[PDB]
Protein backbone atom coordinates (compact mmCIF):
# COMPACT_ATOMS: atom_id res chain seq x y z
CA UNK A 1 0.00 0.00 0.00
CA UNK A 2 2.99 2.37 0.89
CA UNK A 3 6.64 1.25 0.30
CA UNK A 4 10.00 2.81 -0.62
CA UNK A 5 11.99 2.00 -3.71
CA UNK A 6 15.03 3.88 -5.11
CA UNK A 7 14.64 6.64 -2.52
CA UNK A 8 10.99 7.37 -3.42
CA UNK A 9 7.99 6.66 -1.34
CA UNK A 10 5.34 4.87 -3.45
CA UNK A 11 1.71 5.32 -2.43
CA UNK A 12 -0.80 3.17 -4.32
CA UNK A 13 -3.81 5.29 -5.26
CA UNK A 14 -5.62 2.73 -7.42
CA UNK A 15 -5.44 -0.92 -8.47
CA UNK A 16 -3.66 -3.92 -6.93
CA UNK A 17 -0.99 -6.41 -7.77
CA UNK A 18 0.29 -9.83 -6.79
CA UNK A 19 3.86 -10.89 -6.72
CA UNK A 20 5.10 -13.80 -8.86
CA UNK A 21 8.67 -15.15 -9.06
CA UNK A 22 9.86 -15.16 -12.70
CA UNK A 23 13.25 -15.68 -14.19
CA UNK A 24 14.34 -13.04 -16.78
CA UNK A 25 17.44 -12.76 -18.96
CA UNK A 26 19.34 -9.51 -18.89
CA UNK A 27 21.05 -7.89 -21.90
CA UNK A 28 24.08 -9.83 -20.88
CA UNK A 29 22.26 -13.11 -20.70
CA UNK A 30 22.42 -13.17 -16.92
CA UNK A 31 19.45 -14.92 -15.35
CA UNK A 32 17.70 -12.89 -12.47
CA UNK A 33 14.87 -14.18 -10.32
CA UNK A 34 12.66 -11.11 -10.00
CA UNK A 35 9.40 -10.73 -8.12
CA UNK A 36 7.13 -9.58 -10.91
CA UNK A 37 4.19 -7.33 -9.94
CA UNK A 38 1.09 -8.59 -11.93
CA UNK A 39 -1.83 -6.22 -12.20
CA UNK A 40 -2.83 -2.62 -12.99
CA UNK A 41 -1.71 -0.08 -10.47
CA UNK A 42 -1.51 3.73 -10.04
CA UNK A 43 1.05 5.25 -7.69
CA UNK A 44 2.24 8.57 -6.41
CA UNK A 45 6.08 8.62 -6.03
CA UNK A 46 7.39 11.09 -3.54
CA UNK A 47 11.06 11.88 -3.22
CA UNK A 48 12.88 14.75 -1.58
CA UNK A 49 13.52 16.48 -4.91
CA UNK A 50 10.87 15.11 -7.26
CA UNK A 51 7.34 13.78 -7.30
CA UNK A 52 5.77 11.63 -9.93
CA UNK A 53 2.59 9.84 -10.86
CA UNK A 54 2.91 6.39 -12.39
CA UNK A 55 0.33 4.17 -14.03
CA UNK A 56 1.55 0.68 -14.95
CA UNK A 57 0.42 -2.81 -15.76
CA UNK A 58 2.32 -6.14 -15.70
CA UNK A 59 5.87 -5.34 -16.95
CA UNK A 60 4.49 -2.24 -18.72
CA UNK A 61 4.86 1.45 -17.88
CA UNK A 62 1.73 3.19 -19.14
CA UNK A 63 2.16 6.71 -17.87
CA UNK A 64 4.72 8.68 -15.87
CA UNK A 65 4.49 12.37 -15.07
CA UNK A 66 7.53 13.84 -13.20
CA UNK A 67 7.80 17.14 -11.38
CA UNK A 68 11.34 17.82 -10.22
CA UNK A 69 13.59 20.52 -8.90
CA UNK A 70 16.23 20.13 -11.63
CA UNK A 71 17.24 17.97 -14.46
CA UNK A 72 19.17 15.47 -12.41
CA UNK A 73 16.21 15.12 -9.92
CA UNK A 74 13.94 14.35 -12.86
CA UNK A 75 16.30 11.81 -14.42
CA UNK A 76 16.56 10.00 -11.02
CA UNK A 77 12.81 9.60 -10.85
CA UNK A 78 12.57 8.42 -14.45
CA UNK A 79 15.24 5.75 -13.84
CA UNK A 80 13.44 4.51 -10.73
CA UNK A 81 10.12 4.34 -12.58
CA UNK A 82 11.66 2.57 -15.58
CA UNK A 83 13.27 -0.05 -13.34
CA UNK A 84 10.20 -0.42 -11.23
CA UNK A 85 8.07 -1.01 -14.44
CA UNK A 86 10.09 -4.28 -14.92
CA UNK A 87 9.79 -3.65 -18.74
CA UNK A 88 11.65 -6.07 -20.99
CA UNK A 89 13.47 -3.15 -22.68
CA UNK A 90 14.89 -2.18 -19.33
CA UNK A 91 16.01 -5.74 -18.55
CA UNK A 92 17.63 -5.96 -21.98
CA UNK A 93 19.44 -2.66 -21.61
CA UNK A 94 21.64 -4.08 -18.93
CA UNK A 95 25.28 -4.19 -20.04
CA UNK A 96 27.78 -6.49 -18.32
CA UNK A 97 27.03 -8.56 -15.27
CA UNK A 98 25.35 -7.45 -12.08
CA UNK A 99 27.21 -8.46 -8.81
CA UNK A 100 25.06 -10.16 -6.09
CA UNK A 101 25.28 -8.57 -2.59
CA UNK A 102 23.81 -9.23 0.90
CA UNK A 103 21.33 -6.32 1.02
CA UNK A 104 20.59 -6.47 -2.77
CA UNK A 105 17.80 -8.29 -4.48
CA UNK A 106 17.65 -8.27 -8.29
CA UNK A 107 15.47 -5.13 -8.43
CA UNK A 108 18.00 -3.17 -6.49
CA UNK A 109 20.84 -4.61 -8.60
CA UNK A 110 19.03 -3.32 -11.71
CA UNK A 111 18.50 0.06 -10.09
CA UNK A 112 22.17 0.54 -9.01
CA UNK A 113 23.25 -0.44 -12.52
CA UNK A 114 21.16 2.16 -14.24
CA UNK A 115 21.85 4.86 -11.67
CA UNK A 116 25.46 4.49 -12.58
CA UNK A 117 24.76 5.21 -16.29
CA UNK A 118 21.33 5.27 -17.87
CA UNK A 119 22.36 6.06 -21.55
CA UNK A 120 21.53 2.54 -22.84
CA UNK A 121 18.30 2.45 -20.90
CA UNK A 122 17.17 5.76 -22.29
CA UNK A 123 18.34 4.92 -25.83
CA UNK A 124 16.32 1.70 -25.92
CA UNK A 125 13.14 2.79 -24.14
CA UNK A 126 11.43 4.36 -27.16
CA UNK A 127 10.12 7.75 -28.14
CA UNK A 128 6.83 9.12 -29.41
CA UNK A 129 5.24 12.29 -30.61
CA UNK A 130 3.18 14.18 -28.02
CA UNK A 131 0.32 16.57 -27.87
CA UNK A 132 0.40 20.03 -26.41
CA UNK A 133 -0.83 19.84 -22.89
CA UNK A 134 -0.87 22.94 -20.75
CA UNK A 135 1.80 22.77 -18.05
CA UNK A 136 3.52 19.67 -19.54
CA UNK A 137 6.56 19.09 -21.76
CA UNK A 138 8.35 16.10 -23.23
CA UNK A 139 11.85 14.89 -22.27
CA UNK A 140 14.16 13.13 -24.76
CA UNK A 141 16.50 10.20 -24.25
CA UNK A 142 19.32 12.77 -23.76
CA UNK A 143 17.33 14.43 -20.98
CA UNK A 144 16.67 17.60 -22.90
CA UNK A 145 13.21 19.07 -23.13
CA UNK A 146 10.91 18.86 -26.19
CA UNK A 147 7.45 20.24 -26.94
CA UNK A 148 7.09 17.75 -29.85
CA UNK A 149 8.45 14.36 -28.80
CA UNK A 150 9.23 12.45 -25.52
CA UNK A 151 10.31 9.16 -24.06
CA UNK A 152 7.38 6.73 -24.47
CA UNK A 153 4.75 7.21 -21.83
CA UNK A 154 6.84 9.90 -19.96
CA UNK A 155 6.12 13.63 -19.51
CA UNK A 156 7.58 16.39 -17.32
CA UNK A 157 5.49 18.98 -15.42
CA UNK A 158 6.85 22.45 -15.94
CA UNK A 159 5.86 23.25 -12.25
Amino acid sequence: SSFSFGGFTFKRTSGSSVKKEEEVLTGNLQTLKIRVHEGYEEFTMVGRRATAILRKATRRLIQLIVSGRDEQSIAEAIIVAMVFSQEDCMIKAVRGDLNFGSGLNPMHQLLRHFQKDAKVLFQNWGIESIDNVMGMIGILPDMTPSTEMSLRGIRVSKM
